[PDB]
């Protein structure tokens, strides 16, 4: 049968290049949880598949003036993909245009920062200007920002669209450079926060969680797809399978 | 008009509970509660009016292992029964298969509800002793997880389980709180329910951490549009906040 056609995004530990010597081909290149849960979807459904990388490397968000999708999110709407297998934050407004599965993670947005300061919540980042806030360009958080009624979230929108030039970034992983590297404080989802805090001891999550949501395997709307990978996740979280995955992808600090 | 949505429910404090009054009250009025509020912002951003009635057979629902069917708030969905039941009804695999539900409004998993001042840490110290009985509520998704699972610390805790069943699986999670409070027994419970309890009596203590990880979600019949309009409905109480704002209400040692 036909292989399906998987997007994803270079995310770590949730989607990365093998490192090798030898150059690798096709699905042999990628590693991570979920390369392994797409591989035990893989099994439990009968499906055979081909990852590709999201051509514009978003995740993805809706363009305020024209209505466009772009990101993995768009890929499902055209039909370009099949599944996208990434840490995809499952949200009203995406769920609006496509389809997920039920979550296999859960988790919020929170601060990753520096440590030893006196910055405790959100609230005190929206109250100054001196130290600088931002979140990944055209993603869930910044949509998240960007619609919020809540006050404090919308002073802080407020902040990042005016300086959005400098305060969003492309990647998580630029959002950490920023972090390590100036007076930044990155509003990242807690779990990547979790991996990230573990391997750099300097740095930590400021406060508690924003919001609660899930990751959840996209599909385009109506895929018959969306509610067999629910029951798959669902059995796989029962058996131990997603928890086993965490602590393998997750892997610390001294205190 | 259209027909008013049947909803199941089941008392469980702080989820559903009947108001404390001292004149009658009557229909919807009665009840109050987490899953109540739910209900009622999901009635005014989806269209519907309602009737809660309470699970005829007090289960929140588990298959037969002889005769394959099922029981609880479950059952009343598969024979459509009710339009919806808006309850703490934890989305399962074994569920899933049989119903539709809508995206979970709150995550939890199972963990050990019992008296302070104890060595005992975990499950698998539960597990390995017989003087500290424990048990669950019997036909709901913390007794199936045990009776189902493969996890040898958990397949040895549903032997126990099953042997002393007529006096360790109990009908509520009130029963098991009583069980608790009055003799040497554990309590595998839902972590939200162990949180209201523990904030209230400050003799009870979680024992280790979570076991699982799921979610409670409104179920549907199989099959029904209310499922992703519920699922779209829930997302967005959650981006704005609601929902832990009511969780802060009904929680509120
Ligand atoms: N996981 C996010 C991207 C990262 C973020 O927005 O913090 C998404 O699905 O859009
Ligand atoms: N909330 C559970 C009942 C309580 C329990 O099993 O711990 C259910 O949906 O079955
Ligand atoms: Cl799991
Ligand atoms: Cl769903
Ligand atoms: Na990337
Ligand atoms: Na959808
Ligand atoms: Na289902
Ligand atoms: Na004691």
């Amino acid at each position: 049968n036909r292989s399906l056609i998987v997007t994803t995004i270079l995310e770590e530990p949730y989607v990365l290049f093998k490192k090798s010597d030898k150059p690798l081909y096709g699905n042999d290149r990628f590693e991570g949880y979920c390369i392994d849960l797409l591989r035990e979807l893989s099994t439990h459904l009968g499906f055979t598949y081909e990852i590709r990388l999201v051509e514009d490397g978003k995740y993805g968000a809706q363009d305020d003036v024209n209505g466009q999708w772009n990101g993995m999110v768009r890929e499902l709407i055209d039909h370009k993909a099949d599944l996208a297998v990434a840490p995809l934050a499952i949200t009203y407004v995406r769920e609006e245009v496509i389809d997920f599965s039920k979550p296999f993670m859960t988790l919020g947005i929170s601060i990753l920062y520096r440590k030893g300061t006196p910055i405790d919540s959100a609230d005190d980042l929206a109250k100054q200007t001196k130290i600088e806030y931002g979140a990944v360009e055209d993603g869930a958080t910044m949509t998240f920002f960007k619609r919020s009624k809540i006050s404090t979230y919308d002073k802080m929108w407020a902040f990042m669209s005016s300086r959005r030039q400098s305060v969003l970034v492309k990647s998580n992983e630029e959002g950490i450079q920023r972090v390590l590297t100036s007076d930044y404080a990155f509003l990242m989802e807690s779990t990547t926060i979790e991996f990230v805090t573990q391997r750099n001891c300097n740095l930590t999550q400021i406060g508690g969680l924003i919001d609660s949501k899930g990751y959840g395997v996209g599909t385009p709307m109506g895929s018959p797809y969306r509610d067999k990978i629910t029951l798959a996740i669902l059995k796989l979280q029962e058996e131990g399978k997603l928890h086993m995955m965490k602590e393998k992808w997750w892997r610390g600090c001294p205190e």
